[PDB]
């Protein structure tokens, strides 16, 4: 019902864990898209609400998820982001759809054990 935050932190870790240890899958996804540097002004017009691989891990590393539903919705955001704003067969939404492969079949056992 209620979730300590280093248990929850200890359960989500390993999938989290799972997604960064893709190489090179990852690495577009290790710290966040920063359009400026790039020169992509259209990113934000398109992505509202951005997210990484290092915010998830910082939001879980500060408490900052109160249940596991809140992680799961956050790891989708990136890839949502990033499946809306990219090519199909670009590297970066090839790679997306890696560490969703990946995700899917990290998460169903912790979601399943958590309740």
């Amino acid at each position: 019902k209620i979730f300590k935050p280093e248990e929850l932190r200890q359960a989500l870790m390993p999938t989290l864990e799972a997604l960064y240890r893709q190489d090179p899958e990852s690495l577009p996804f290790r710290q966040p898209v920063d359009p400026q540097l790039l020169g992509i002004p259209d990113y934000f017009d398109i992505v509202k609400n951005p997210m990484d691989l290092s915010t998830i891990k910082r939001k879980l590393d500060t408490g900052q998820y109160q249940e596991p539903w809140q992680y799961v919705d956050d790891v989708w955001l990136m890839f949502n982001n990033a499946w809306l704003y990219n090519r199909k067969t670009s590297r970066v939404y090839k790679f997306c759809s890696k560490l969703a492969e990946v995700f899917e079949q990290e998460i169903d056992p912790v979601m399943q054990s958590l309740g």
